[PDB]
C-alpha cells in the first residue's frame, strides 16, 4: 500500500505549525495569513491521507490487520485522530461546528484505540523488551495532550484538564524505561527517525498546558520547557547518527516536537517569559519544518514518496 | 492457617467507602447512616482480622517469618497498618482520642515496615523482574497515601504533606517498571485479581491530597483524576483476561482505589468540578464494592472463604 | 595519578554546606562566621583540585579519555562544573564578578557535557544494565540544579528554572531504572559508597527550588522533603551493608545530599515549616558531615588519601 501510515507526520507537523501562527495573529496580523496558508495545505493532505487509508480499510484490511497488532507499528495509527483533532482545531477559525465534530470523532477514536489495544499489552508475551520504541509516545501521550487542548478550545478546560493529566503522567511513567532501552539497545537506522517523537513530549505538554490554563506561563511551564531544551540538545548532538545511512521522509517525526516548540515559544512570548529564547525557538522549528518541506517537494519530484 | 494476608484488603475497601459517605453528610444527611453502617462492619471485621493475625504471629510464626522475607508476598503485610489507620479515621467521628492511637500506631508500623523491608531489596539477589508485582504498591504508596490522610485528620497537614510526596513520588517512580514488565511477561492467573491495585494509585493520591489541601480541586487534582480513568478504561477492558480463571475473593484489590473513586467525587462533586463525571464514579464505585459484597456474602455461604 | 575525579566530593560537600550555614545570618549573626571558614576551606580544597586534574589532563591524559568514555565513570566529572559553580557561589558574597564568570563557565561546561556525553549513551551497545549506578545523577540531575541555583543568584531567575525542570524530570526519568537495578543486581562492595549519591535529589531538588522561588515553603517543596526523608530512612537502615567491607572516603558521596538537608532545613525553619524537623535535620546533616571531616583528617595523617 503506497501510503505508510507514518506519512500522517506530516499534516501533523503541518497542521501544529498553523496552530503555533495563529497565536501571533495578535501581536503581528501577517502571521493569520501564514497561519491559513498552512492550514490549508495540512487539511488538504490530511482529506488526501484520510481518503488513501479509508482505501487501505476497504482492500488492504490485512495489511492494516496486521500493522494494528504488531506491537510496535499499532502507534502509529494513533496519528490518524490526532491529525484528525488538529484539522478539526485549524477549521474552527472558519466553522467551529464542524471543527467540534472533528475534535469529537478524534477524541473517542485515540481513546478507544488506546483502551482495546495499549491496555492489552499488559497480558504480556507480545511487546518484547526490543518493543520499546519512541513511536508508543503517540496512542499513550500525544493523543491525550491532543484532546486537552482540542478540548479546551471548545470551551471544556476541566475534561481538557483530564486528558492532559493522563498524557502528562503516561509520558513520565513511560520515558524512563525507554531512556533505559535506549542505552543499552539503542535502535536499528530503519527505526533511527523516531528518536524525532522524543523531542516532542516536554513541548506538547507545556503546549497542551498553555492551551488549557488560559496561556498563563507558570512554574510548571518553565519546568517543562527547561527540560524540553535538554532533549533537543540530546537530539541535534545525535542528529548524524540519526540520519547515519541517509536524509528520508521518517524524519517529518521531528514535527510535532518542533511545531510544539514554535507553539509554546509563542506563548512564552506573549507572557514576557525568556523572549529571545521564545525567538530562537519559533525561529529554529520553522526552519527545520521548512526544510523538512523542501526535502518532500524534492522526493515528490524524484518518485520517491509514495510505494 | 484459615486468614490470608491480603483479606486485609475487605476491610480496607469497607473503610474507605465509609469515609467516602461521610463526605456527603452536608449535602445529603442519610449518607451519615450509610456512612456508619459501613465502618462499623469494617471495624468489626478489622477486629476479627487484627486477632486472627495475632492468633498467626503465635502459633504459626514461621508462616508469618517467610511472608514477610518473600520479595512478593511480605508488601500484603502493609495492609495491616493501612486498615488500622483507616478504622482509626472512621472512629474518629465517635472518640477522637482511640482513633488518634490507632492512627499513630499505624503510620508508625508502617514507616518501620517499608524502612526495614523495602530498602533492604535493594542488596539485589532476592527481588527478582517477575518479582515486580502491583502489590508492592502497597508498602511503598498505599501506606504513605493514608498515613498523610489520617494525619491531616488529626491536624497535622505539614507531616500529611511529607507522607503524601513520599507515596505520590514513590509510585511515579514504582510504575515505570511495573508497567513494562506487565507488557513483557504480564501475570500469571493466580496473581492476576492484584491487577486491581493498579487501579488505586492516582484515585488513592488525589483522595490523600484533597484531604490534606481542604477539599481544595485544582490543576493537580484533575490531572491525577484523568491518570485515574485512563487506568479504569484500561482495566475495564482487561477485566475479562483478569477472571480468566474465575472470580475469586482476591478481586477485593480493586476495592482500595473503587472507594477512593468514590471519595474524591464527593470532593470533586462539592467544588462543583464535572460533577456529572462525579455521579457516575461515585455510583460505579459503590455498586462494584456492592458485587464484591455480595460475592463474598455468597462464598461465606458455601464454606468457601477461610482456608 | 593521586586525585581520583571521586574526591570533588569533598569540596562540593563543604562548599554546599557553607551556603547552608550563610541563610542562617538573619536568623543567628555567629553562623556567617562558620559559613565563612567552610567556605574557605572548600574553595582552596577545591583549587588544589583543579590544580590537580589540570595536572592530569596535561600529563595523564589516556587516563582521563578513558573515565571519559566509561559508561560508569565518566560520570565524576560532572563534579568538577558542579563545585565549580558553588565555589562561584561563596565567593559571591565578596565578589560577585568572579563568581558569576566561575558560575557561567561552571553552567556552560556541565550542559557541553551531557549533551557530548550523556546523549551517546543513546547510540546503545555501551552503556549496560550494570551500568545503571548512582552517579550517573551527577551529570543529568546534579549539574541542572547547580546550574538553577546560581543562576537564580545572578538574578537569572527564568533561566533558573530551565535548567531547575531539566534536573528535576532528568531525576524522576532516571531514578524508576536505577531502583530496580538496586533491587535485582545491586551493588558490588566497591561502588557501594555512591549509595550516597541516592539521598540527594529530593533534597538537592527542594533547595535549588527555594533558591528561585524566594525561599517559600510551598505544597511541592514539603512533598519533595516527604521523599527525601524517606530516603534517608532507608539509607540509614542500609548503611551497616553499605559500610560492610568498612569505611573509607567514597562516603564523601552523601555529602552533597547531607548538606541540601541543611540548606532546605533553613528554609523551612525560616517559612516557620516543621521547624522541629527542621533543627533535627541541620543537626544530623551538619554532624555527619563533621563526622567525614574528622575520618579524613585521620587518613590524611596516615598517609592514606591520595594514590
Ligand atoms: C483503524 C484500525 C483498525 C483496526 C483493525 C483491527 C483488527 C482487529 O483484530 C481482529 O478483529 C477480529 C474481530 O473483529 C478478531 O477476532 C481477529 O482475531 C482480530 O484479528
Ligand atoms: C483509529 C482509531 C479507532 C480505533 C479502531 C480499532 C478498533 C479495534 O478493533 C478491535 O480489535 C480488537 C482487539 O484489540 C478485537 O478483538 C475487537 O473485536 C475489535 O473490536
Ligand atoms: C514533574 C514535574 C512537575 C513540576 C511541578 C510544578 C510546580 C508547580 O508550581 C506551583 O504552582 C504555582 C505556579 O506559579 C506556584 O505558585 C506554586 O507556588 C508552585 O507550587
Ligand atoms: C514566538 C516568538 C515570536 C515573536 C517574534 C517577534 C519579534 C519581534 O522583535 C521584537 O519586536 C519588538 C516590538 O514588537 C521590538 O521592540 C523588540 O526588541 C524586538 O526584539
Ligand atoms: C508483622 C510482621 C512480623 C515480621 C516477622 C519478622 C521476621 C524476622 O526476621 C527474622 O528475625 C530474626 C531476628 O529477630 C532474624 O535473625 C531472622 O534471621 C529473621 O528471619
Ligand atoms: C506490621 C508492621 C510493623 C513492622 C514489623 C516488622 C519488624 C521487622 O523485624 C525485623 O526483621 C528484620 C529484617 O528486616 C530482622 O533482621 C530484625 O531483627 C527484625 O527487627
Ligand atoms: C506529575 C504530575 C504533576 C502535575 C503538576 C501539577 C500542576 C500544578 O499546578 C499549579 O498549581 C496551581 C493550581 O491551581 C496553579 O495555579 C498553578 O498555576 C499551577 O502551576
Ligand atoms: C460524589 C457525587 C455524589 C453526589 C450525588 C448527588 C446527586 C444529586 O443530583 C443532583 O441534585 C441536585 C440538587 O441537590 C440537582 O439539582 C441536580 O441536577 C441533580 O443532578
Ligand atoms: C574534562 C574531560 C575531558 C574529556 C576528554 C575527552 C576525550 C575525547 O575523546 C576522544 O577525542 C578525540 C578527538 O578529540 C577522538 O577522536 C577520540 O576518538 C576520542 O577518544
Ligand atoms: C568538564 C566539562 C567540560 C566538557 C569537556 C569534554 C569535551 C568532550 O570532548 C569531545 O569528546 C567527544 C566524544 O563525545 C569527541 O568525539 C569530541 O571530538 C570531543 O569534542
Ligand atoms: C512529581 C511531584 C510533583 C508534585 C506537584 C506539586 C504540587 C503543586 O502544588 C500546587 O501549587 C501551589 C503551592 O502551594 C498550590 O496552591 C496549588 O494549589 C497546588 O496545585
Ligand atoms: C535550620 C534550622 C536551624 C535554626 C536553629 C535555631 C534554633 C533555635 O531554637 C529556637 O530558638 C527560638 C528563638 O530564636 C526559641 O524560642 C525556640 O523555642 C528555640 O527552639
Amino acid at each position: 500500500f503506497p501510503l505508510p501510515t507514518g506519512y500522517f507526520d506530516i499534516p501533523l507537523g503541518l497542521a501544529a505549525l498553523s496552530l503555533a501562527w495563529f497565536h501571533l495573529e495578535n501581536l503581528f496580523p501577517a502571521a493569520r495569513m501564514v497561519s491559513d496558508v498552512l492550514g490549508i495545505v495540512a487539511s488538504a493532505v490530511w482529506i488526501l491521507f484520510i481518503l488513501m487509508y479509508a482505501y487501505k480499510l476497504r482492500y488492504y484490511f490485512e495489511e492494516v490487520r496486521a500493522e494494528y497488532h504488531s506491537p510496535v507499528r499499532f502507534s502509529f495509527i494513533a496519528l490518524i485522530p490526532i491529525t484528525t483533532m488538529l484539522v478539526g482545531d485549524i477549521l474552527y477559525r472558519w466553522n467551529p461546528l464542524i471543527a467540534e465534530v472533528l475534535i469529537w470523532i478524534g477524541t473517542i477514536g485515540q481513546l478507544l484505540f488506546s483502551t482495546l489495544r495499549v491496555s492489552e499489552l499488559w497480558q504480556g508475551g507480545v511487546f518484547e523488551q526490543k518493543s520499546t520504541h519512541p513511536s508508543f509516545y503517540l496512542p499513550a501521550v500525544a493523543a491525550n495532550f491532543t484532546s486537552a487542548s482540542s478540548l479546551a478550545l471548545l470551551g471544556y478546560h476541566d475534561l481538557g484538564y483530564l486528558f492532559f493529566g493522563a498524557g502528562m503522567i503516561a509520558w513520565i511513567i513511560f520515558e524512563p524505561v525507554l531512556l533505559q532501552h535506549l542505552r543499552i539497545s539503542s535502535l536499528e537506522p530503519q527505526f533511527r527517525a523516531t528518536m524525532g517523537i522524543v523531542l516532542a513530549p516536554a513541548f506538547v505538554c507545556v503546549s497542551a498546558y498553555l492551551s488549557i490554563n488560559h496561556g498563563e506561563v507558570d512554574t510548571l511551564a518553565k519546568i517543562l520547557w527547561g527540560y524540553g531544551f535538554l532533549q533537543l540538545f540530546f537530539l541535534l548532538r545525535l542528529f548524524p547518527w540519526i540520519v547515519e545511512k541517509g536524509l528520508n521522509i521518517g524524519l517529518w517525526a521531528f514535527s510535532g516536537g518542533l511545531a510544539s516548540m514554535a507553539n509554546s515559544a509563542t506563548a512564552f512570548y506573549h507572557g514576557n517569559v525568556l523572549q529571545g529564547v521564545s525567538i530562537f525557538a519559533f525561529v529554529f522549528s520553522n526552519v527545520m519544518i521548512g526544510l523538512l518541506v523542501l526535502m518532500t517537494i524534492y522526493k515528490l519530484t524524484k518518485g520517491q514518496f509514495f510505494l
